[PDB]
């Protein structure tokens, strides 16, 4: 049965600014959530401003993988809801965070670091270059990813080392950036993808989407929900 | 020119169980701190009961190290002090997380996971395996470390996948654990390891007091301190 | 399009020892490959007394995974075949190697290490316990398997660390040994999976088929053949 | 006792190439095994073109640290010196790699992969970029390391995933470069460091003498000496 997705995604800037609204009419989220969509996942999207910001109990509940973009009001997303994505992800819900999602409160819960990095916006070149040729992120990519001008971030980026590194970034100004990065987290996994800033229109180009779908795919749960914890009871006889 | 290692301890359990006084007099904390000081640390012992539980800005400034023990009272370590404590690990300060330590705000802050595990106390044999065996944490260690009574803890321990696993256990009752791991946090180099239930002499066991101080060695800061972030200025030119 | 599978076996012991060919008549790669069968995937099987082992260019060229035993007749191999193999793991083929294939000449030329370790054939009770609960090994998988009757192979593993530890043993006699590790050689995908002493009916367990089955699955490639290395133009203009 | 170091150099384009000749007039060994002198460590040189290439039984075993350069005549080094070294890197020896040395027989074998690479010779910039801020290798190195000529090389590389990346670079034709690279090989610890292009004057950068000095430190042996291995008598009861 198709891979059930939600495509959250904070949807201030395409209400608010032109430039974004003249990329993306009807948000990133439909963007991302159509393509998936035509590739055979179950797709949905939710927007901080719905009620519980559209990551209800009932929508987590039937949610495999949830695809995270935010920028402006990382701080509006209520801890309640960081806590319940949170868990979700722990027992095995799929995380995949986009772009400036490297500040939202979920992310930084779940790295223990400041995600912090290096950054400009100079409408400059990026080139993710592939350093996991095997992965099931990178099938149908080639060896890069091009694209004519994002945000640049750049290393330091504050994160644990992740379990493995798929993109390693280029930028025309000189810098570096670990792009592409899987980690697990309890029974979850959870993929960064750098690009996506709001005023290019990065989540347009057909391998930027092939990456988001490969990566719904690899972090699709396998045994969701039942870790026992606690006082248990020995499995051998203990000699006194 | 020595490490200087604070060694935080709760300090609860001693005082109310005279089992646990009788092994540890005056505490967890001084046992460690002795040891340490005789290998030539500069060491000193925090507690809970301590104003700001002993962690001030003025001693984080000066703590190279800091060895972290709680169990009963782990809810009343203030938000602000663990903060603290987190900002100092990500700058560079170490951080060896002991024990019943897995459950500390402070190493669930840094793992970004429950950190919960199974666990029994049945005064039953463990066998700590060295699985790095050139790791610095475990020279003058042997393929092993055995105790003869402790308190089990038992896999799946929800964890990050550590840097290195180090040491793993074998316990009588069937179970067995990641009992010595490394991870890295912003500069901070942290080490968990699972001896020290309060009920046992543990922390008077030789190989056991030799880790921590191997521990602390490993874990001493290297380029301490802020590091640079934001907004930067083209290293290249960029094509307008 | 079903994933192809061979299943690679030395089949010396089934015709040596009557209590082997007494519970593996046609040999271990019968029962693994027909279980495979039933589960889907296009399974063959090669053996070690056979042209080239089996192991033609026309067979490598369509196995998308290899599975490998191999104990006392490692050094039978011929070096024209571990090449060939080698080089396509490479590309992305598959690997998995089963208990005493540690020591075969493949698994030590990917791994670069002795992959010695210490051991005891003593009928003897193992748990293998599951430590990366969320990943695709383990679907189906409670939270440990247990085998009333193994080998124990102990740590030290003379292994690199794994890419990721799925399961770890625990032996009645002591030892704790990592008994499912991966790795990943330039695309391809390998899995060590400890489970097999001829002499016990450990390929008739549900459970230890079901990880092969899952593990064939997850090393399967998906972006297979030759990556592109040696003189390259620049991308970008280079100052003179 | 100062750590003992061999600077192990292939000393054939030093003797018949002018222009790196005048760069290198005693040859690259010499240049690195003096800085190291100053630094403290007890160090001394060998090279391909002495009996045993330099690297006799006993030399290899007052050895802490082997670092290797070669180029044009790697298949020259004899297996039974490799096979040497590799025992030796097994029981604890330390071993930096530089440059070119990512093609040399012993990089190779202890890697498992082809090592090879992308790599273009145009005289252009190369920034590496440091990733693990914290780790003794980079003590009092800035943010990144500038070479302003050297020889590209590029992703992908055809190693094992890192235990950590400590570099990785930008070059100004496009490409980035796992260019400090750190692995675990038995006891022994392993640095891969990519700048040392023979037409260059890299190994007379401060920054870059820097790390190899660091490099040595942290590579120094632990625990040196032959691991034990092999059938075991049980440390508990075995039931019937
Ligand atoms: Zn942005
Ligand atoms: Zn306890
Ligand atoms: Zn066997
Ligand atoms: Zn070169």
């Amino acid at each position: 049965t198709p891979i059930r997705v939600v495509v959250w995604n904070e949807f201030r800037h395409e209400k608010k600014d032109e430039q974004v609204r003249a990329i993306y009419p009807e948000g990133m989220h439909t963007v991302i959530a159509s393509y998936l969509a035509e590739a055979g996942f179950d797709a949905a999207t939710a927007v901080l401003d719905e009620p519980e910001h559209g990551l209800t109990d009932e929508v987590l509940d039937r949610c495999d993988v949830l695809v995270w973009w935010g920028h402006i009001a990382h701080d509006e997303v209520k801890d309640e809801v960081v806590e319940r994505v949170h868990r979700r992800v722990l027992e095995g819900m799929g995380l995949i965070v986009l772009h400036s999602g490297h500040f939202s409160k979920i992310f930084k819960k779940l790295m223990g670091t400041t995600c912090n990095l290096k950054w400009r916006e100079a409408d400059e070149k990026e080139r993710l270059w592939v350093v996991a040729p095997g992965h099931p992120i990178v099938e149908g990519i080639g060896p890069y990813i091009e694209l004519e001008q994002e945000e640049m971030y750049g290393e330091f980026f504050d994160i644990p080392e992740p379990d493995e590194t798929i993109f390693i970034s280029w930028f025309e100004g000189g810098e570096v950036f670990r792009s592409g990065c899987t980690f697990t987290r309890g029974k979850g996994k959870i993929f960064y993808f750098r690009p996506g800033h709001e005023t290019y229109p990065t989540y347009h180009h057909p391998d930027v989407l092939k990456v988001i779908a490969n990566a719904v795919r690899w972090a699709a749960p396998v045994n969701r929900g039942e870790i026992v914890f606690g006082n248990v009871k020995p499995l051998e006889p203990i000699k006194a």
